[PDB]
C-alpha cells in the first residue's frame, strides 16, 4: 500500500513565501486524499482484473490517473522545495540549463510561462528527454503525472491549482510563481538530473 | 474563401508505392471536401463574431478545426510528395537530422514508430521548434494541424487515416510507412527547413 510521505520540513519553513496555512492543508488534506483514494483504486483494479472486467477497468481509469498523479506529483514537489533553498543551480545543471534555454533567466521565464498558461488546474515542469538527451519544459492538466503521460522525466514541478496559492495570493497567480523561485530545492533537482545521466 | 490547390504531379505519378485511385480520391473527394466545409464553417462564425455570439462561436470551433486542419495538413502532404522523389536531403537538413537524431536511419525509425503509433487517424510529422532551433518530431491526431495546436513549423507530414493507404495496403499500415519514402520530396522539406532559419 502506498503512504503519505513526511515532509522534510515544518508546515511554516517555507514562510514568508509559501504559509503555513497552505503547506498544513496541501500536505495533511490534499496529498492525504489522494493517496487513500489511490489505494482504494487499486484494489478495485486488482478485482476487476482478476476476473478480466475489461468494462470495469476502463471506467476505473480516470480515478487511478488522478489519484496516483496526484501522489506522484505531491511527493516529487515536497522534494523540489526547501528553507535552504532558493539562488541557482550549479555544475552540470546550470550548464544544462544555459544549453538548452541560453541563461538561467530564460529558464525561468518559460518555466513561469508554461505555469502560469495552465488553464484550469495543473502543473508546470522542467523535465529531461532520454531520447533527445536534453533538458524540456511541459505543462500538464489537473494531476496528469508527467513522466506517465509524455515519457519525460520530472526534475522540477511547480503546482498551479488553486489550492496552492489561493489562501495567500488569491487570484494573482503571478505572484505566487515570483515567490516560488525563493524556495526551489537546487539541491535535489540537481540530484534527479544526475539519475538521467 | 480556400480554394482546393491542384496536385503537382499525375494521379498515377507515385505508382506503385501510392496508386492512382488513392491519390484521385484522396485529392478530389476527401481533401475537396475539407475545403468545402470550411469555406461554410468560416462564413458561420464570422456571422457569430459580429453578432458578437459566443456561444455559437464556441460550437463551430470542432468543424473549424477539423476541416481547417484538413485543408493545411493535406495542402503541405502534396508538396513533401514526388514522382522524382526518394534518398536522403542534402546539405544542412541532412546535418540537422544527424545533429538532431543521430543519423537518417534513426531518424527514419523515429518518424515511421510516431506514424505507426498513431490510435486512430491522425498524422505523423517532422516538424521545426523555433524557441529551441531544432527539429523535432510530432504526433496529431484526427486533422489538428502541427502549428496551430503544437506552435512546430511543419516540414514532412505522413498522414495515417486509412484512407491514405488502405485501398492498396489494407490493415498493414507499417508497409505504406515503408513505401512513401520512395517518393518523399526531399527539396520540399528542404526548403521549408530553410525558410525557418
Ligand atoms: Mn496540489
Ligand atoms: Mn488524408
Amino acid at each position: 500500500k502506498h503512504s503519505l510521505p513526511d515532509l522534510p520540513y515544518d508546515y511554516g519553513a517555507l514562510e514568508p513565501h509559501i504559509n503555513a496555512q497552505i503547506m498544513q492543508l496541501h500536505h495533511s488534506k490534499h496529498h492525504a486524499a489522494y493517496v487513500n483514494n489511490l489505494n482504494v483504486t487499486e484494489e478495485k483494479y486488482q478485482e476487476a482484473l482478476a476476473k478480466g472486467d475489461v468494462t470495469a477497468q476502463i471506467a476505473l481509469q480516470p480515478a487511478l490517473k488522478f489519484n496516483g498523479g496526484g501522489h506522484i506529483n505531491h511527493s516529487i514537489f515536497w522534494t523540489n522545495l526547501s528553507p535552504n533553498g532558493g539562488g541557482e543551480p550549479k555544475g552540470e545543471l546550470l550548464e544544462a540549463i544555459k544549453r538548452d534555454f541560453g541563461s538561467f533567466d530564460k529558464f525561468k521565464e518559460k518555466l513561469t510561462a508554461a505555469s502560469v498558461g495552465v488553464q484550469g488546474s495543473g502543473w508546470g515542469w522542467l523535465g529531461f528527454n532520454k531520447e533527445r538527451g536534453h533538458l524540456q519544459i511541459a505543462a500538464c492538466p489537473n494531476q496528469d503525472p508527467l513522466q506517465g503521460t509524455t515519457g519525460l522525466i520530472p526534475l522540477l514541478g511547480i503546482d498551479v491549482w488553486e489550492h496552492a496559492y489561493y489562501l495567500q495570493y488569491k487570484n494573482v497567480r503571478p505572484d505566487y510563481l515570483k515567490a516560488i523561485w525563493n524556495v526551489i530545492n537546487w539541491e535535489n533537482v540537481t540530484e534527479r538530473y544526475m539519475a538521467c545521466k
